[PDB]
């Protein structure tokens, strides 16, 4: 109840400089990469094997995950600054520009621009360029430079919509089996982007492109976190109308998708991360 | 202190009826492919980037990673059967027989036996024969089967030696720059089995062939725990020995391999698990 997690459009300049700065000093410590480490390994972890689920994705487990995998991070954060949180991207006001580039997230004071063609969409804005910045390949190695091209792909050429947003707080289930990206009916489904894909979570990703459209490599781009803040935002919203749901599944789930199951590569638990207040943080507007 | 990890040839017939049976309860309730995933993800995780170097292999932290690896691992087993402890592979024993292939650890009723070269070395007796146990690949994707291939390697065609765990105990160095692969009078080194490698741990691996003998792949034979079991043993041996050496690097290492630095997938360090008995155990050699 705390820590103030804010909208990246109202953070004062000092708390720009401050986030970024944070997040280049858990770059150059070593932390940051644990991170995509993280992400690409619960990946390629299936629940169970021999099925379309794995620990982080198309599955219950989605949004418990992420949200434990911020809470990580923004605690890494604080150890460095305790002042610093977690901002988040909104992203479906961004929806309603002309050139949703020209939002501030992209000043070259924060996250930096979109990748440039004349260098193969290499982002060389920011303090997150290439130079700046050192990017993570699927096997672990050093890959040369983010890279992002906003909305080139034929599926994903704009951001979800404040209506799209509406609309899944609509869903008053949390999901329905067989808990996967089949389900119907599921918020979880739903927010993360499946149903009439790609939706939201999948289409944000989509849209930015660069490592963030490939699930190995997206936490390579800062803004993955921003994006998981948004999400997690969302997901606190829905979740401000009472109550968890019984997150289904509760039980008879494959194993790390229960109510109560160790969330690889962790030993948290889905229910050990239900109440975001419990953990610790607040959504600005809260 | 409490828990006494046992050599395996110590072992009651009941004895080895529970670790197996709890082994098969993991695997079923799927907290065992937690392990193989864990292993295969650290084995991947570089330090630095671009590195040889990795959370679990090739650097400082080999031994300890392996240690909360167990840890875990053994704690696990005790939820299911709180009597039930991490048994110890003691192969530089089965080195000293006419046939290692005849070791009582190979028997149908603990580990099986030999890979099947008419199956494509697929392990056909004991607990883990393929149809009894599933095995998961690089990728996380079934491979249905374990497999085994003894002493197949021109690179590492016997186990280590009484001898050869002997002289790596007189080694006076935990660890040496660059802390890699490239280390020299490294006690750490050695163990792993870098110096004229395969040697001592990296040879055992070896020398059972199939997915033992594979990095990313090596959990899936339930051996590997009884073969880091004697690691960790060894290390153990070391320690209490040297008392006046400790882990290296304090610092310095890159990060991930120093003492303080938290160990990929984890957050324990090398402290954390430098003091084994503080862990909850000791090996039956002590007592
Ligand atoms: O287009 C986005 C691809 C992607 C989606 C989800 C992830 O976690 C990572 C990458
Ligand atoms: O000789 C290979 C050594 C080795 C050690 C650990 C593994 O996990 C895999 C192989
Ligand atoms: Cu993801
Ligand atoms: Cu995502
Ligand atoms: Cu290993
Ligand atoms: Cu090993």
């Amino acid at each position: 109840k705390y820590r103030v997690r804010k909208n990246v459009l109202h953070l004062t300049d000092t708390e720009k400089r401050d986030f970024v700065r944070t997040v280049l000093i858990l770059k150059e410590k070593g932390i940051y990469d644990r991170y995509i480490a993280w992400h690409g390994a619960a990946g390629k972890f299936h629940t169970p094997p021999g099925s379309d689920r794995n620990a982080a994705h198309m599955s219950s487990a989605f949004l418990p995950w992420h949200r434990e995998y911020l809470l990580r991070f923004e605690r890494d954060l604080q150890s460095i600054n305790p002042e610093v949180t977690l901002p988040y991207w909104e992203w479906e006001t961004d929806a309603q520009m002309q050139d949703p580039s020209q939002s501030q997230i992209w000043s070259a004071d924060f996250m930096g621009g979109n990748g440039n063609p004349i260098k193969d969409f290499i982002v060389d804005t920011g303090p997150f360029a290439a130079g700046r910045w050192t990017t993570i390949d699927e096997q672990g190695n050093p890959s040369g430079g983010l890279k992002r091209n906003f909305g080139a792909t034929k599926e994903a050429p704009t951001l979800p919509t404040r209506d799209d947003v509406l609309n899944a707080l609509k869903i008053t289930q949390y999901d329905t089996p067989p808990w996967d990206m089949t389900s119907q009916n599921s918020f979880r489904n739903q927010l993360e982007g499946f149903i009439n894909g790609p939706q939201l979570h999948n289409r944000v990703h989509r849209w930015v492109g660069g490592q963030m459209g490939v699930v190995p490599t997206a936490p390579n781009d800062p803004v993955f976190f921003l994006h998981h803040a948004n999400v997690d935002r969302i997901w606190a919203v829905w979740q401000i109308i009472h109550r968890n749901q019984n997150y289904q599944p509760m039980k008879n789930g494959p194993f790390g998708q229960n109510f109560r199951d160790p969330m690889y590569p962790w030993n948290t638990t889905p229910e050990d991360v239900m109440n975001h207040r419990k953990l610790g943080y607040v959504y600005d507007i809260e």
